[PDB]
């Protein structure tokens, strides 16, 4: 039996944070599933480009609005109850219009160091600026 809930994963070490999305891993290699399970928020604004050549995923949007554009393929709008899934191995571009909520499935499962490494990820365009910079301590 395995039992979590995402208000425990946010803001600790399954909750994984990069420019562009933020996610929080429910299942994880070590869980023994044979996919891993993830609930991913993607930034409000957002481009990345992906390509999972040694994975298929599953992506259902339950909140929000984007679209994903296969390279050599068709554009295809999210919005909540829409499901892709990338059997084909396709490279895409993921774009957020308002922050989207995505419930992710990995065949094999994602590892944790492909996800910190942002294996398969490139992020292109990040969310605007809130004013802050790294020299302000405040
Ligand atoms: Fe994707």
């Amino acid at each position: 039996m395995i039992v979590k809930h995402l208000e425990e994963i946010v803001d600790t070490k399954d909750d994984i944070d990069t420019k562009t999305w933020n996610s929080r891993r429910l299942l994880l290699t070590k869980d023994g599933m044979g996919f891993s399970l993830n609930d991913t928020l993607i930034k409000a604004g957002t481009e990345t480009l992906i390509w999972y050549k040694n994975h298929v995923e599953a992506v259902y949007c339950i909140e929000g609005e984007g679209e994903i554009e296969v390279i050599g393929g068709e554009t295809y709008p999210i919005t909540p109850g829409m499901m892709y899934a990338l059997d084909g191995h396709e490279k895409h571009y993921l774009r957020a219009r308002s922050q989207m909520r995505m419930v992710c499935v990995f065949n094999p499962p994602l590892t944790g160091a492909e996800v910190h490494d942002e294996e398969g990820t490139y992020p292109l365009l990040a969310p605007i600026s809130d004013g802050s910079a790294w020299s302000h301590p405040f």
